[PDB]
């Protein structure tokens, strides 16, 4: 089982022996993070591992970085890793691969821009209502408060509301049927990394990773209103009446539950992170409270206009990225032999972009393990490398619903900080740790005091 | 096991309904080729079926099969469907694919030129000589000869000894160790096709269709002449020391591999079904004797230029090739959605170019099942389609040792016809019947009674 074991050593790349039929690994047994850190500090700039025999040449010279995310990625590193059984889930944009990929992204693009994400504010607005009062429940028990549940609630409330364009107080409604299915899915593989070459027969052994029920719900939910108003939902049956062929039925609900995946658990853990930075910080949540009282007096709602106009709250969600970046990694699979910046990449080969390790590194970040928002102050910003600091990846495919995701977080910040203050209690884990996960995610529960301002 | 089995249902192609995961396979139990002329007759032009759950997508319409080998080989159908566990062999030009086979196939297409079989005719002489010395002996006895050991055996030794640079009598040598390697090696690919979904479970298995000593044997083999004149073996190690990287040393073990596979049971099967016919047509046989006599009297042995001067024995063969086009069928893989001619072509369909069908299609065949040379008369091969009869394939992908496979057979059938008449005893299969696997070959072999001249 050491075939292709023998690829980094021919060509004089360095890295981690591997074992026959594991790979490396033994060795993520530590977390992707530390082991991506390890490997950076011991081998430099580039270095090759296993995943099982599967080579993945990890690269971290920004240059070199541009070459694969950018510059060549419609024709070399165009597609991820394979994903299965999937099913009739390889019809999302983020499994699609190739010109079906290029195809999905041409038509989903015009629904993530600027112009129609106003035009949702005025729905995510509601659920921060939501939010607001979900918290002053558990706010009112001086017993402290678990926030992945509340914010989990409403990280679930504005990404199947906007997707499939129905109304949920999900938190104190566990009995609408768009609740308990989208549940159970986002509830969420290993072999499937390690022994990629079973895919094939789980996929024929009509194996989903999604359970059947759910899938076969959304898709009759989704029919359902075709018999007829601007969300993910609506924004895509617009395209489909419109080059490319338009999205076709099962097409459009590939996409909705694709994203209900993108934006779930990432929305809910950065919103828990920031939350644990904000509390072990009080006067970066003072200045942060500060700033949101001056832009919107009197406890004003947010708009989508004000929201940009706050600059510290920028600097604060960015901070929090770099310091938690939940994918941990970016990863291209390098469709044909090709040489960048020098070096010859073998056709095959997972080339892996380590966004943890490259966001620690000393030698981008002064004191890298701090929370400082001023680095992405208007002054220091411009020494931010683009490709050195990429939360949301990076060149033609990284997250379409980026600006989405901003908003969606800013707006529920705002709404939280304008109304409490948030400290630790005595139960609150400091230092956090991080979960060993295929998401960078909170070892234990962020636990906070919420008082009510 | 449906997944895939409604897709010709809603292109609206026909075919036979398929069967869950089987799909058509059932229906290859009288052969594949009994099974397209079956469909052709059915269905008409265009017809999709299912090997397992692997759409197949036949057509006949020569425009449209131009497209398909020729036109758009490069950019859609540049492969063939995968084929596995393979190991170390996935270097063979006929396994390899997109720019990989687009690199072996200008490094070696130079070694099948017409300049370069030239200079090889002595050698194939040499192995003419054998054949009739092996097939006097056999003459000696009254009892009948069964061919295809004497053309087995020569066919073998010229494609061995021409890809290895060595020298046997196969039949007379069951010794020298190049020949029992050869010989377990030709011996010969079921689930593979219809469960193509275990090729990656049996590649990790380290499993190798082709037996692992042999295998080892050739390596070894091809380093001892490394130590060190006009064979396939010492026109690739030309190549080496000259754009394309150069053929590796394993990659040049695959290619004299692969050559013996499509060289060797191809090669012998068409002598026999020559002899078949020269024995059951006498004139055919007399006027063909009485060519070779003219060209080269006093049996003058045969040369470059003088085999190429004899069009009835060009008549001959090619009338032969048609009756029976040993591949049988053309298969391409469509890599990427497109349409051709007016119709559209899903990517990962296998387009199929059902040769044995087109061969007997009485709309461009006169009587298509009677033996008669004369179709590739000077006046009336110009009326033949090049995209209808395709015995050696078409376009850039075809069968790269054409040239030669003629001329070695070609060589043999001169030197026999010069020594000996071919008349059918009572025990030769009258009529010839077709067996069910997946070379075109006589069910039963070909025995026949050889009179000396
Ligand atoms: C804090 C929140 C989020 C983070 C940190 C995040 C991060 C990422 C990253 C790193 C990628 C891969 C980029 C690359 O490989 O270059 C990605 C892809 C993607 N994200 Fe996000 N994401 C977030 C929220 C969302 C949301 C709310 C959506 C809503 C639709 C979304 C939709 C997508 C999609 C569709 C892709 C795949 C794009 C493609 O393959 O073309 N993400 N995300
Ligand atoms: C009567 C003898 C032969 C017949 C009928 C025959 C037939 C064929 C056919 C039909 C193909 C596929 C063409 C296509 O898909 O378009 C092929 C491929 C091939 N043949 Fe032959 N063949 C014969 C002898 C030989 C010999 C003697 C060699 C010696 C090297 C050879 C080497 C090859 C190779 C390397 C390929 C693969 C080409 C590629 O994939 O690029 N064949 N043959
Ligand atoms: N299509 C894909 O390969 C996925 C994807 C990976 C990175 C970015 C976007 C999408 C995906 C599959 C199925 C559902 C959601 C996401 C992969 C396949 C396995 N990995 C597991 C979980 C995961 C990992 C990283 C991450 C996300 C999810 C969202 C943004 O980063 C997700
Ligand atoms: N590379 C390939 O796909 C092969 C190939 C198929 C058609 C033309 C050329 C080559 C091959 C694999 C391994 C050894 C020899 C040939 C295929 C894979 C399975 N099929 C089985 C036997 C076979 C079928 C048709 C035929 C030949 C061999 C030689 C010319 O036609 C051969």
């Amino acid at each position: 089982g050491t075939h292709s074991h023998g690829l980094f050593k021919k060509l004089g790349i360095p890295g981690p022996t591997p074992l026959p039929f594991l790979g490396n690994i033994l060795s993520y047994h530590k977390g992707f993070c530390m082991f991506d850190m390890e490997c950076h500090k011991k081998y430099g700039k580039v270095w090759g591992f296993y995943d099982g025999q599967q080579p993945v040449l990890a690269i971290t010279d920004p240059d070199m970085i541009k070459t694969v995310l950018v510059k060549e990625c419609y024709s070399v590193f165009t597609n991820r890793r394979p994903f299965g059984p999937v099913g009739f889930m390889k019809s999302a944009i983020s499994i699609a691969e190739d010109e079906e990929w290029k195809r999905l992204r041409s038509l989903l693009s015009p629904t993530f821009t600027s112009g129609k994400l106003k035009e949702m504010v005025p729905i995510i607005a509601q659920y921060g209502d939501v939010l607001v009062r979900n918290l002053r429940r558990e706010a009112e028990t001086g017993k402290p408060v678990t926030l992945k549940d509340v914010f989990g609630a409403y990280s679930m409330d504005v990404i199947t509301s906007t997707s499939f364009g129905v109304n949920i107080d999900s938190l104190n409604n566990p009995q609408d049927p768009f609740v308990e299915n989208t549940k159970k899915l986002l509830r969420f593989f290993l072999s499937i990394t390690v022994f990629p070459f079973l895919i094939p027969i789980l996929e024929v052994l009509n194996i989903c990773v999604f359970p059947r029920e759910v899938t076969n719900f959304l898709r009759k939910s989704v029919k359902r209103m075709k018999e007829s108003r601007v969300d993910f939902l609506q924004l895509m049956i617009d395209s489909q009446n419109s080059s490319h062929k338009a999205l076709s039925d099962l097409e459009l609900v590939a996409q909705s539950i694709i994203f209900i995946f993108a934006g779930y658990e990432t929305t809910s853990s950065v919103l828990s992170f920031i939350m644990y930075e904000l509390a072990t910080h009080p006067d970066v949540q003072q200045k942060l409270q500060e700033e949101i009282d001056a832009v919107l007096p009197n406890k004003a709602p947010p708009t989508y206009d004000t929201v940009l106009q706050m600059e510290y709250l920028d600097m604060v969600v960015n901070e929090t990225l770099r310091l938690f970046p939940i994918a941990m990694r970016l990863e291209r699979v390098c469709k044909k032999d090709v040489e960048i910046n020098g070096m010859f990449i073998p056709k095959g080969v997972v080339v892996m972009i380590p966004s943890y390790a490259l966001h620690r590194d000393p030698k981008y970040w002064t004191e890298p393990e701090k929370f400082l928002p001023e680095r992405f102050s208007k002054k220091n910003k411009d020494n931010i490398d683009p490709y050195i600091y990429t939360p949301f990846g990076s060149g033609p495919r990284n997250c379409i619903g980026m600006r989405f995701a901003l908003m969606n977080m800013k707006l529920a910040l705002i709404r939280v900080l304008q109304n409490f203050s948030f400290k630790p209690c005595k139960e609150t884990q400091i230092p956090l740790k991080l979960s060993l996960g295929g998401l960078l995610q909170p070892e234990k529960p962020v636990v906070l005091k919420v008082e009510s301002r």
